[PDB]
DNA sequence: TTTTTTTTTTT
């Protein structure tokens, strides 16, 4: 048989990539620098090099690994002398592999191949430590000896203790040593197939993965994750008596891929129109007629402000947003067309909108009969967005719970001898249907919306919402039959694109506030008390929350253009949104 | 005695079928064209061929099984050599024995025979993998030999380990190798007696099954199906002493059977007819005479319209009907009739029937107190119909959960640390009776049925039922004593025959909107809307979702008579229908 | 039972034929050896008491001259009439009640339709003051049918009156145990103060 | 799961 190590190290550097940067030579010398010890090489690259090199890579995976990973680590030996006695093994990683199967379809023949399996990851155990080579004393009064049991070989996944004594060849005890001992990180997650992909009338199926060494906390429950690696029967209990020769099978983790320099360039070029912001605005559920304002204010909320930690106090930055309308005025359609586009979202209509299951809850750990908290919809939305549907059908006393999230950002229990605190920053989207299920203009706005102003003043935004029969119908049905019948907007942002805009944005810009947008939000902030005042029978109470709110939302516009500063245009657009929040809620100005 | 394997192969290539076109070659080809490794014979057509050699099928089928499947195997790779290096082995499986046995009536002269069983699956475990041909090394420092155990036999459904090493004929520890371990795909589902052959006063027997190769997910849960294979004596645990030499009995599934060209040329001559429309209508319940409205209804709510999926939002392709009939107006009828007819339906009442009343429901685990999901009544009848009786009387919690399910058709779970989506994609047909007893026609319809008047919107067409004692009476009591003694009608389609005709409808047929089926929508929809404005008090909202009846209700009729597109006379219809539906509520259209 | 105590129990094994030859709540007659039941030898260290079960060798459930004397009772043109004044004979009056209680007790014949079922049972609810006899009556109809059940609305729960769910501590599995309207099934349910339930 | 009494959170 052929050597291939030559040509693995020869295409490490003869590769071209797309603009022959020779990215592996980089990619290596990023390793050396940051001490990374993986590497990741992509199939498509393989194949194009050499095809014969694919192959035997996929077929003879177990027998060729540790021969590339030990030229590579000759290969950075010489590279840098000081990567030495450092990281003594290092490992490479093999992504877009082929063999895809999906969770349902596993076999029998299955078993012992390198595939890739597309899921979700639900739960992530804590980082342990796995015994890969165990150090033994003989406790008998000759021996007095120190061993390694497993002898050219990894210790196996069961525990398993020498018999005889290979120093002396006699029976016995043995002591284990751990201050001897060789370990590796070890992780356990369940991956759980997408919704896409299962069968009608049939629940979810998982599968249990390991990662171990550099593998572990490279991902996070609720992420989209793509794995690679080699099925393996799974012997939790070999020492259980009993029959039972069926085994399950779990999945020895080689690479995982979750969820580019070529979406900056992509994300840099859109922000180079004056009009970017408009065209955002426009491709915000492009299947909804109408309702511009309210699409303006969804995306100020995907986009948030910038949060204020000081050494003293911290400043909310997100944006909360409350929509109220009559039934059937796509305020469901809309919200769910933001949990798609948002990088993290969660939604809940009608189950756990209780205060147990919005916040957190504490449950008897049946385990050991103590009790724990379980985090609740605000908590788990946590950095992200949590979305509240038909928040008007929630009882007063559930509700009201909500009210240190929406402002402190922060959930604290004291029950049944268990006090903590848990971070709740998210933003919060709330829709809901009047009192009297439809608006009705000859009751007032107050008892039309039917909740306490206290809960009021923590949105930044409310919107309501009428459905009132006119000359727009043949507008809104001719709209709405275009859509049935497949017409689409042309020259809209997309959906991955436009989350990937968003992300960016929220990670990598911070507005500041100017000297000229500030003389324009004291104006007006002082304006709308005034006014305020001079109408005591207002449902709304113009608070300081209020003067935040303008703040928020101005920093949010440039965050949408991503501008480093916020100028003069950006406060005049967050107080012209302002004003139709007022005008909506028969605040005249 | 005399060796069938000659037999058995000129039976299969010189089988006399309907027309003597040898079927068992056309079967087989198509085995070697996919790679089945599983081909199924009728012990009819065996026995006709050569009653001895059925006889030994039927007696000593522990024996002769395996010779024949060997035989089968040569031929198959004779014919095609390519079949090899991919199956390993042909799997042989009989059907139609007639030795049938009542789950009840199995006593211990059956075991070790070849019997067959019908019953209803129940519970179904995920695919698991079992241990036929093992390998393990003897861990004695002298050894290090590998060997298969269970030496020339198979491995027992008990696993054992060797005592001595047969290598070196001493005693010691040995340890399992994986990766020289032959295995075998292995599920394990219950099978429970229907009602019907229940004796009085007594609990329904059940009877553990195990599927093994390609048998795995054969059938899902809650599917009659006929199980054949051989009884043997469960054994969970061989080393547990303390007497009961009791055992229970389990059965190793040879075939199983659940529940055509031909059809497809007769369903599309079917359809040839003009008046197909009105058969179907006259199809529908045939028992219960007049109830045409009520009847058309149902025959549209089965066949449906096409749901449209695009790139940010989904739109229901399902039809919702709600009946409020009086007590007594045998509403139940019908019901029965639709879930009989219904290609795939699921019966339940407004509780449901688990925890999950009918949308969802998180389970702590009884063992380990881990959170899970529970699917409810609609996630269960996701892709078919959801029949509801007394849906006036739902769980609490449900009443809010609803409101998702039946419009956005997904069920939302962020409680105790478990966020999930549940597609719900199922027609609802409910029935509830009236809060008061008896209808009162001057009141609306929300104060009459105890819901809420928004998930009334959801509801594409409301019909009322009422018991008018007029002249009718005496036919209506002549009619339901014909039925006591047993009547029925002419030129109608069979249950059997009418329901491929839906299945083959609802998968083969997307009706599309034309322009003159889209301008006479528009025009009705307006006139809607000012029908409604005028009335100050209208007792049904006319919301944007009646627009989308309209056209799912025409596609349905297009459909019905399987158009590919919809035109004028479809659209005229789902006017007329509508029209119906506005007078039946007590509404001047 | 004697005044003060509960009722005895006592375990009987049924093999070979003999299997399925009775359901739950019947009245039997069982005739066999008694024997001391081992289940757990290995188990040392005291508890050399042990406890008695039965081998069944003949069972029987609750004929000719019956038949003819039933036979002569339905030949008196008044037969219908000595039957409803043979019922609860120490209750005087409530003629119209003690009819409508002789029909429960026979009962409709069951139709099955071409779709749906017709029941040939016949529900019957009282409603009157207190004191009334209702109990009385309610007690003789429990003893006189051939197969009934005696509830009451305070002793009775969902899980008690159609099916209990026993967990088999020993191996850990679930199986179903009979309720009341199961146990009842083809013959009368008698549930008394059903409006406390 | 099931009946029971108890303190507790949460249906
Ligand atoms: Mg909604
Ligand atoms: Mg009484
Ligand atoms: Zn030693
Ligand atoms: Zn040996």
């Amino acid at each position: 048989q052929i050597d291939y190590r030559d040509v693995f190290i020869e295409f490490l550097t003869t590769f071209k990539g797309n603009n022959n940067q020779n990215k592996y030579i980089e990619r290596i010398n990023e390793l050396v620098a940051y001490r990374k010890k993986s590497l990741i090489i992509e199939f498509s690259d393989v194949l194009s090099f050499n095809e014969n090199l694919a192959y035997e890579i996929i077929n003879n995976t177990k027998i060729i690994l540790p021969i590339l990973e030990g030229a590579l680590y000759d290969h950075i030996l010489q590279l840098d002398p000081t990567y030495q006695r450092d990281i003594e093994k290092v490992h490479v990683r093999i992504v877009g592999i082929p063999r895809v199967i999906e969770l349902r379809k596993i076999r029998s023949t299955d078993i012992g191949k390198l595939i890739t399996i597309d899921g979700i990851l639900v739960k992530v155990t804590p980082v342990k430590e796995r015994i890969y080579k165990a150090t033994y004393k003989h406790i008998h009064p000759d021996c007095m000896q120190e061993f390694e049991w497993p002898e050219d070989e990894e210790m196996p996944e069961v525990l398993e203790m020498p018999t005889i004594c290979p120093k002396c060849g006699k029976p016995g005890q043995f002591r284990l040593i751990p201050e001897k001992t060789k370990l590796i990180d070890w992780q356990k997650a369940v991956i759980q197939e997408r919704p896409e992909e299962v069968p009608s009338g049939q629940l979810p199926r998982q599968l249990e993965i390991i990662l171990e060494d550099d593998l572990v906390d490279s991902a996070r429950p609720g992420d989209r994750v793509k794995v690679t690696g080699i099925l393996d029967i799974k012997q939790d209990s070999p020492v259980k008596r009993g029959s039972r020769a069926v085994f399950d099978i779990y999945m020895k983790v080689s690479s995982i891929e979750v969820s580019s320099e070529e979406d900056e360039k992509k994300i840099k070029d859109l922000a180079k129109d004056p009009w970017i912001r408009d065209r955002i605005i426009s491709s915000i559920a492009p299947s909804i007629y109408g309702h511009w304002e309210l699409k303006e204010a969804l995306a100020l909320a995907l986009f948030g402000g910038v949060p204020k930690v000081l050494e003293d106090t911290r400043i909310r930055g997100d944006i909360h947003i409350l929509i109220i309308g009559d039934p059937g005025t796509a305020k469901s359609q809309m919200l769910q067309f933001i949990s798609r586009v948002a990088p993290r979202a969660v939604y809940t209509t009608g189950k756990g909108s209780t205060a147990a299951g919005l916040t957190a809850a504490v449950v008897r750990e049946k385990g050991t009969g103590e009790y724990y908290l379980e985090a609740g919809a605000l908590v788990l939305a946590d950095g992200g967005i949590a979305v509240i549907d038909e928040i008007d059908k929630m009882r007063d006393e559930d509700r009201v719970a909500i009210h240190e999230a929406m402002e402190q950002q922060t959930v604290s229990i004291a029950k049944a001898g268990i006090v903590a605190k848990l971070n709740a920053r998210a933003a919060v989207i709330a829709a809901g249907n009047p009192k009297f299920g439809r608006y009705i203009s000859e009751r007032p706005v107050s008892d039309n919306i039917n909740l306490p102003p206290t809960i009021l003043s923590r949105f930044d935004l409310i919107f309501i919402l009428k459905d009132q029969p006119g000359e727009q119908d043949r507008e809104l049905a001719n709209y709405i039959l275009d859509v049935h019948s497949g017409k689409s907007t042309k020259n809209i942002i997309d959906i991955d694109t436009l989350r990937k805009y968003i992300a960016y944005a929220r990670k990598y810009v911070t507005p500041k506030i100017t000297s000229e947008a500030k003389n324009l939000i004291t104006d007006f902030f002082v304006e709308m008390r005034k006014k305020s005042s001079e109408t005591p029978d207002s449902p709304i109470l113009i608070t300081p929350r209020q003067l935040e709110a303008l703040i928020r939302i101005s920093e949010a516009y440039a965050k949408m253009a991503l501008k480093a500063e916020v100028t003069r245009e950006d406060a005049e657009r967050a107080i012209n949104i302002m004003r139709l929040f007022l005008e909506s809620v028969g605040v005249d100005m």
